[PDB]
């Protein structure tokens, strides 16, 4: 079997994409974030508590004739930002694209943070990375793709975000007019259940290109990309008048500047971001200091290709025995 589905930037910067999933009969769609960060399928739902909710559209249990109630499993998750959901827990069938699981870990939420509340255009997560970090307790589910990953016709999916416009995510196969040139597979870590690799080096605009090693995990669920700070200060050096600033929380820059691209490795192959994905508009409406779309990753303890680097690339997560990520430009 195979799936595919469109995936929809929430707003004019990219901060965010959605996907329509099919949960439950008859069919309830919600618009979920693919998150190759996390592990757990969560939605708002007739179970989250009333305030809460603020235009996001709930799964109701109830309606569906193939949901059943997983006895005593409760999930509860915190995400990078200080974010956070919990709640109880249902199986039920879950389409994506045309790709069925039945059977499903559906987390349905009740209670969410206020970030989740003022956010209406996400109804909820779903987790891509490893099995290994689900939160259900006292039982842990699988992931969407672990449970449809042998019914696959390869044991894939693939990433292809985009800029300023729709994008795919495709399960089971590698679209092969999706990209252009080969794509270069490099060796993967879940260890600590990421997509965790080793990029070969980066470049800033029209620059030499440096050799050095960059461990970070593929996280769609995260919208930027955060890099070392010695790369940071390389690339922001380049932008008249950006600076770090301490109040804002990150590099910002004018917002008349034209922004170099920015390239990384990927073993012998590169992928170059364009100069105008790392712009992520006014730091408050009206202001003409943007905000930067590569910041530093100190203190987080870890690099993350989020989606200012995915989104230049078609990106395959491949889920062999041995996981590997496939990096193609496009
Ligand atoms: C939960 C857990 C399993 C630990 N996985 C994670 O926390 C993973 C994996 C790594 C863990 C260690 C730290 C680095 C990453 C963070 N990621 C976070 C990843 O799971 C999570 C998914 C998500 C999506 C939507 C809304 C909330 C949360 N993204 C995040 O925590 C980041 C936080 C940030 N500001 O960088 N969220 C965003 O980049 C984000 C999401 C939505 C937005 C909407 C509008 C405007 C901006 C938006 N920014």
């Amino acid at each position: 079997s195979t799936g595919s589905a469109t995936t929809t930037p929430i707003d004019s910067l990219d901060d965010a994409y959605i996907t329509p999933v099919q949960i439950g009969t008859p069919a309830q769609t919600l618009n979920l974030d693919f998150d190759t960060g996390s592990s757990d399928l969560w939605v708002f739902s007739s179970e989250t508590t009333a305030s809460e909710v603020d235009g996001q559209t709930i799964y109701t249990p109830s309606k569906s004739t193939t949901a059943k109630l997983l006895s005593g499993a409760t999930w509860s998750i915190s995400y990078g930002d200080g974010s956070s959901s919990s709640g109880d827990v249902y199986t039920d069938t879950v389409s994506v694209g045309g790709l069925t699981v039945t059977g499903q870990a559906v987390e349905s939420a009740k209670k969410v943070s206020s970030s989740f509340t003022e956010d209406s255009t996400i109804d909820g997560l779903l987790g891509l990375a490893f099995s290994t970090l689900n939160t259900v307790s006292p039982t842990q589910q699988k992931t969407f793709f672990d449970n449809a990953k042998a019914s696959l016709d390869s044991p894939v999916f693939t990433a292809d975000l985009g800029y300023h416009a729709p994008g795919t995510y495709n399960f089971g196969f590698i679209d092969t007019t999706a990209y252009t040139g080969s794509i270069t597979y490099t060796a993967v870590s879940t260890k600590q259940g990421f997509w965790e690799w080793t990029s070969t080096g980066y470049a800033v605009g029209s620059g030499t290109f440096k050799s050095t090693s960059i461990d970070g995990i593929a996280d769609t669920g995260t919208t930027l990309l955060y890099l070392p700070a010695t790369v940071v200060s390389a690339y922001w050096a380049q932008v008249s008048g950006a600076k770090s600033s301490s109040s804002v929380g990150g590099y910002v820059f004018p917002c008349s500047a034209t922004l170099p691209s920015f390239t990384f490795g990927v073993g012998s192959a590169r992928i170059v971001i364009p100069g105008d994905y790392i712009d992520f508009g006014p730091i408050s409406t009206g202001s003409s200091s943007c905000f930067g779309g590569i910041q530093s990753s100190a203190g987080i303890g870890i690099n993350i290709f989020g989606d200012v680097a995915l989104k230049a690339a078609f990106v395959v997560f491949n889920g062999a025995t041995t996981p590997t990520l496939g990096f193609a430009s496009k």
